[PDB]
Parts: structure tokens; sequence; C-alpha cells
């Protein structure tokens, strides 16, 4: 077992490239696997989650070459129908995105699959996918609507028209994947926009798609065409440094080549409301995906009523955003964020606990949190095995009055394998030490 241990920072400095986008990586290798022809993937995120997806695809006869130190996959497509029946259960480790997306992929296969993962994965909710898949003709067994899932593939799904009841991109993605195998039209209606990476990669792989109103549709039985993909940096990964530089005096940093999808821009929009100093420049577009350079300077913050339309666009950044709230002047309130409770861990409970442990008055609500802006002390917090709780409290350590001990950090590598190295390079202080 490994812990992080911080000491305060005298200012972040420098220019860094965060590594690849986790969400786009999962979609990119999945689609390339069943495409026709050879897809080269740059910027692929080499973490435990994306690698678990790579493994699962290989269990089913995908032809994937992994060049770890360059962040490159070379994928030799097997076509829509080229997958083979895996002999064992697919272990998705800690990755929610992998189990929910694979389920959509696997539902229309002419074979059977067991999908499972770690302790945390085994508590994450699956009704949200089981139900609409089932309306398309899937059979999926589970106890208590959590993994493991046993999927009795049906190569004769029929498309549905379906409204998301929570703003979930995984659910939307799961269903479009199934949609490519179903007879007729599949249409997802989404009341509140969620991350649209799947949509973009379909267009990229020259599967036609159609926006309608709030709706997006595909028809089953089209063909996916190989096309090289270059993955921009994960702005979720950049979010830790964006905060860290915001709250640490004397900080000024440039973050190169980060993805700036507006459906992912939450944390920047919200920090800006709070008074932060954040410049977005040099806009590109490689492979449908907006990419830009982000400059961050130390600024003093003010508490906000987080407007609830930003919740979907910030869902992964609330752990680190709440560190910002803790050291703002005044009160911050988060509402309509109950989704935070069903993540890798319950993120509202995890953040209330560690913030209190570090001297912050923070109060839980069933769908959010009330934070009273204050002063971070040193002490000890628990990560609850959640990568982003670990990384948020490593950020907190930059301003905290004394050292911060963050217990159990091995799952940081699920989304950010070089976090410590990049944190130290720009002037945070974070070190791996033995745990218990
Ligand atoms: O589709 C994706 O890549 C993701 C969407 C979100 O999940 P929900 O669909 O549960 O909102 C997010 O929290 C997750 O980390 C990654
Ligand atoms: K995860």
């Amino acid at each position: 077992a490994m812990d992080y241990q911080t000491i305060p920072s005298q200012g972040l400095s420098g220019e860094i490239c965060v590594p690849g986008d986790k969400s786009i990586s999962h979609r990119a290798v999945l689609l390339a696997a069943i495409a026709e022809g050879q897809t080269q993937v740059d910027g692929f995120l080499m973490g435990a989650d994306n690698l678990a997806m790579v493994s699962a695809l290989q269990q089913m006869g995908a032809s994937i070459q992994v060049i770890e130190d360059e962040n490159i996959l070379v994928v030799e497509g097997v076509g829509m129908t080229g997958l083979q029946a895996p002999p064992e259960a697919l272990d998705c480790g800690n990755s929610g995105t992998a189990i929910r997306l694979l389920s959509g992929l696997l539902a229309g296969q002419p074979f059977n699959t067991v999908l499972t993962g770690d302790s945390s994965l085994q508590r994450r909710p699956m009704k949200r996918i089981i139900d609409p898949l089932t309306l398309m003709g899937a059979k999926i067994d589970s106890t208590g609507n959590v993994p493991p899932l046993k999927i009795y593939g049906n190569p004769r799904l029929t498309g549905i028209h379906y409204q998301l009841p929570m703003a979930s991109a995984q659910v939307k993605s799961c269903l479009l994947l199934a949609g490519l195998y179903a007879r007729g039209k599949t249409c997802i209606t989404e009341p509140a926009p969620s991350r649209d990476h799947t949509e973009r990669l379909l267009k990229h792989f020259h599967y036609t798609l159609q926006k309608d109103k709030q709706s997006i549709c595909v028809s089953g039985g089209g063909k996916l065409k190989a096309n090289d993909i270059s993955i921009p940096g994960d702005i979720s990964s950049a979010a830790f440094f964006i905060v860290a530089a915001t709250i640490t005096p004397g900080s000024a940093i440039r973050l190169c080549r980060v993805g700036v999808n507006p459906t992912r821009l939450g944390v920047i929009n919200l920090l800006k409301m709070m008074g932060a100093d954040i410049e977005v420049t040099h806009y590109t577009e490689k492979n449908e995906e907006p990419t830009a350079d982000i400059t961050v300077r130390h600024a003093r913050l003010k508490g906000i009523d987080i407007p609830p339309d930003q919740v979907p666009l910030t869902i992964d950044e609330f752990p680190v955003l709440l560190i910002a709230a803790a050291v703002a002047q005044g009160k911050t309130v988060l509402r309509d964020a109950a989704e935070l409770r069903v993540k890798e861990t319950d993120r509202i409970a995890a953040m209330v606990d560690g913030l209190q442990k570090l001297g912050i008055a923070a109060e839980s609500l069933p769908d959010g949190v009330i934070i009273q802006g204050g002063t971070l002390e040193g002490g000890e917090v628990n990560s609850y095995d959640d990568h982003r709780i670990a990384m948020a409290f490593a950020v907190a350590g930059t301003l905290a009055k004394g050292p911060v001990r963050i217990r159990n950090c091995d799952n940081v590598k699920t989304s950010f394998p070089n976090f410590v190295e990049l944190a130290n390079e720009v002037g945070m202080n974070v070190k791996g030490v033995r745990g218990r």
C-alpha cells in the first residue's frame, strides 16, 4: 500500500502536457477494434482503466498493438462481426466506462459474456443500462442491479427511441453502440447535454449520425472505417493543476494541448465565476476535438451557488473544485449533484470527511454540499480508493498549513499514471510513501 504525503507549495511554475483523455481513449480503442482497416491512436492514455479495456477487447480477438512509452496503439480492425467469444469473465478493474460501454457493444453479439471488476466497480449502478438494453431485446442477468453482468448476446436487437432519465454519457454511449447492431433506428433524447465524445468518434469513423432536436440517432448495420486518431490531453487531469495554481500564491503555469470540449468545460466556467485567472488560447481541432493551451495565474476566490446546468459539465471535477471552495471567501453551495454518490466512491461523503478532517466547515446534502470558505490545516485524509479524491487532497496540500497525508493512492494510476512526477515538476510537493 502506498500513500501520498505533501508539504505546502511556494508557487507552481512551468509548462506541462497532461497525458491523454480517458473518456476519448476508451471510445477510440473500442471503435477501432471493430472498424475495418488499420487505426493509429496517438495520445492514448496508458492508465489501468484504459489498459483494462484494451485487455478485454483482446480477450475477444481484437488485434491491438500497445506501444506504451509513446502512448500509441496500432489497431488492426476486425470489422463489426470479427469478435470472438471470450473464454473468461471480462475484468474491467475500476473502470465504469468500460463495463457500461462494453455492455452496449456485447448485447448484439452472437455469443455470451460475463463482465465484472473490482470491489468499487461491483457497487456501481447498472439498472440505467440494463433496462433500455432490455427494451431493445437484450437478456442480462445480475443480482441487485450491480456487476457482475451476464449477457446472453442477441444478434437481433431492434432499435428503440429513448429518453435518458439522468444526464449520463455512459448510458447514451452504451445505447448507441448497441444501436450499431440493432435492426432500424436508435434515438437517444438527452434533456441536459452530456459529454459527446461518442458522437464525434462515430462521425470520425464515417458512420452517419443525425442531430434532430435534443435527439441523436443511428441505424444498425452500418460499417466503421479506420481513421487515425490523435487524443488531446484530459482536462480532468488538467483540472488538478488548474486549481492548484489558482489557490497557491506566486503561481503561473501553461498547460499544453488540453482538450477543451464545451461539454467538459465545467470547472473553468465555474472557477471563472469564482474570480479565477484562466486564459484559453491556441485553439486547434484534431479529429473533431477542440484542443487549446491553458494559462493559469494565482487569484483570490469567492464562494458561489453553482448553477445547476454546469453540474453535468463538471461532474468529475467536483472533488478538486470543492478544494477551491474551501479556500474561497464566503459560502459555496452545490445542488442537483446526487450522481456524485454513485461514482468510484460516494464523492460527496469522501469530500465532506476529508475537508472536515482538514479544518473546513463542510456540510452534506443529499444532492450536494455546503462549504464555508476557510483555512486548510495539515492532517490526514482517506482517499476511499478513489483517484480523484486522492488527487484533490494532494492539491489541497499545496495551501494547507502543514503536511497532508493522503491514505491509499494506488488507484491514481487508473487515470493519471504520472501524476506525482508532473506535480513535482511544476512545484507541487507530493511524494509516494509506504501505507498500512
Ligand atoms: O462517458 C464517460 O466517459 C464518462 C461520463 C461520466 O459518467 P456518467 O455517465 O455516470 O455520468 C463520468 O463521470 C465518467 O467518469 C466518464
Ligand atoms: K474509474
